[PDB]
């Protein structure tokens, strides 16, 4: 890790000397979902370009800018625009910024994403509940946890069988009906894979057999350092593609369509995440 | 990605400078498959230590020689030896020649590989067609693409479920009945794992129940960079050992068993390729 | 792609050598909290880690960073009282130097000991089982210790693992086992490498599950790769310290204080079963 303690806490204090607004609550944005900063009132927004020790937003569409505002009573942070591994970005960079919002006092995050849709009863634009992931990178050496541990921010060994608030999910399952959608809000357990390229029929067929229900190149590593400082952490999915799994599909995935199911599903992406908002414990 | 896309410009340059040959296909020969170069007319040979941004060839069955020249018609250049990441490259610098042979104007690249069997079915010296990967070091972050993109070269997510061309698996399928050979030709799974160490009985069993049929350590970056540049791939496995599937065996996976059964079947790979050859259609 | 050159190994093995009087036929590298096991050595002589030439520094809890000659039952030993891991952030090249030099210090048998959480459903904690096989995750895709050049005069560039865990051996601890007067069973299975610092999910450790593993911590697979690597006769055994959180509706979750207790519990166990396994172990 090439950040000191003194590293997040600089750009902590540089926030806090340039807005008044005080998160409670840090939301990221995942491809083609921008548009959840759209509903924050009073808002300030930052380039990543003028945040001390911020990576950038390389790839469409997170456009790279930091925004404060209230949502629906809460004081919110949100990321329109996240790093991944596969832009070259070591994990105690792409995971940066959540040591930094513990830094400034935000005791939950929510990680949004879209995902490629694994299990056969998804179709597209469907909202799922994270329960829980499954992170090969992790398994093999990719953890933003490796090396020294700083016990300030947290453990050596922090437990994950409890990432996902048990709590908030149940909550966002009965919330589910005031939305008032003709499709149920799904559950599962999200695969991250570092990418860049997409996958084969071969590997989509392993990680549907390893139990997982949607796929992306992103997010866990966040959740795990959210985690280890202990925040609460609540995830979401889009699923904006159904991942190929026969050979005869003259089919194959593709950004365009990620960035494209990611529009479809502003209004209804908009109104659940402003809802969840009021289900937020207080500090 | 050590490299600018200038340094594979140099190459070709280089290369294009020093021979009039102009290549269509490329092919990449596996351990102890060197002898694929044998069937060239006109061939120009080089050393790899010549050209400029080159890495070496250090295992034993790899020669470390470009051969340019006419395959059965085909204007070829062959890669005669190839490079592993557990040589402690890169893949960057793995994939090089890839990139490379783009430049050249090569439309077409075959992958060859020696591999073990994990198919219960396949027999030693078994030729099985490469229909699909399972890329582990890539679900970690071991992926040749990882890294700023150039568009001069591909996209930023390319797909992967159409890597190996159908139309030529088909073609291959009619036409090798021509061998006169008394095994059928397999097609199959190739999982890439990283090794140097060879596989665990346990860790055969895990990779044969993924769904792969043939085990071994290169080839998929390389189609992994060839695919994202447009090139049209054709793969496949001299199946050269059984992996060892349970305790009670006494026998343990060796490289120079490997290199015995390459021996073995030289007269039937420069059969097969030659077809194959006959088939790959014009620019 | 090591930075350790053959001299490097070998300027260390003639430093213990001529530090000590001792001649080791067996190395033993203890885990989280079973450093234990150096306390029924005779005549020891303690080096810590920083005093040797080359070596790297312990950072976890239940690891003391030292080397222990002496003898255990009759047999002279060599323990690491501590040991490397990935996920401190060395290079495995690092995590398993001391076995090569153990190699170069005459040692032809090498015992690897870890805390492990079970996977299996039958095994208990306070379980102590053997590894026959290991599933080697962080080597799958790249993290392998071997990776780089290979240095000829200690292996082959390509050596078997199938073979890994001496097959005697792990015959002799079970037909043997009587001695150890436990109602409990001696347990066998597969270790799965995972490389941490955090613990697993659960839908983690259902995959590690059908993977066929039956025991997952993140460590041993590195150091047993080398050994064999440098062609030392290998055993590994695995004390089952907690089990793995293995369904949603849970309140309990892993930790590593859980590990260093069980490990203290477990001690005269281990005491015992390592002494006899002593008795198992082939003359030069
Ligand atoms: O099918 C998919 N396979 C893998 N990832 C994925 C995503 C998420 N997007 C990726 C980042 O994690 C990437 O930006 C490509 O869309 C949407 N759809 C898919
Ligand atoms: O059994 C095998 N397990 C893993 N790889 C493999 C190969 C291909 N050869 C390897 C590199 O890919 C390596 O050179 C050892 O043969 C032939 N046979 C096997
Ligand atoms: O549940 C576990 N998951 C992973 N590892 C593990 C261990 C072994 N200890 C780990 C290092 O290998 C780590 O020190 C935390 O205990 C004991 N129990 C577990």
């Amino acid at each position: 890790n090439g950040y000191t303690y003194e590293d997040y806490k600089n750009t902590a204090e540089w926030l806090l000397s340039h807005t008044k607004h005080r998160p409670q609550v840090a939301i990221i944005c995942g491809s083609g979902l921008g548009g959840l900063t759209d509903k924050l009132t009073q808002a300030q927004i930052f380039d990543y370009s003028e945040i001390p020790n911020f990576p950038r937003s390389t790839v469409p569409g997170h456009a790279g800018r930091l925004v404060f505002g209230f949502l629906n009573g809460r004081a919110c942070v949100m990321m329109q625009g996240r790093f991944h591994m596969y832009e070259g970005y070591p994990l105690w960079k792409v995971t940066f910024p959540v040591r930094v919002f513990h830094l400034l006092g935000v005791d939950t995050l929510v990680v949004t994403n879209a995902a490629g849709g694994l299990n056969p009863k998804f179709e597209v634009g469907d909202i799922m509940l994270i329960r829980d992931h499954i992170n090969l990178p992790g398994f093999s050496g990719q953890n933003p946890l490796r090396g020294p541990n700083d016990e300030r921010f947290g453990d050596r060994f922090p437990a994950m069988s409890d990432a996902y608030d048990r709590t908030m999910r149940q909550r966002a399952l009965s919330t589910w009906k005031q939305m008032g959608e003709q499709r149920e809000l799904q559950e599962g357990t999200y695969v991250m894979v570092a990418g860049p390229s997409f996958e084969t029929v071969a590997e989509c067929r392993v990680l549907q057999k390893l139990g997982a229900d949607a796929v992306g190149m992103s997010t866990v590593p966040e959740v795990i350092v959210a985690r280890h400082c202990g925040l609460r952490v609540f995830g979401f999915s889009l699923i904006t593609n159904k991942v190929i799994m026969d050979y005869e599909s003259l089919e194959k995935a593709n950004h365009e369509e990620v960035l494209a199911a990611g529009k479809q599903a502003a209004q209804k992406l908009e109104q659940f995440v402003s809802i969840l908002m009021a289900s937020i414990p207080l500090p």
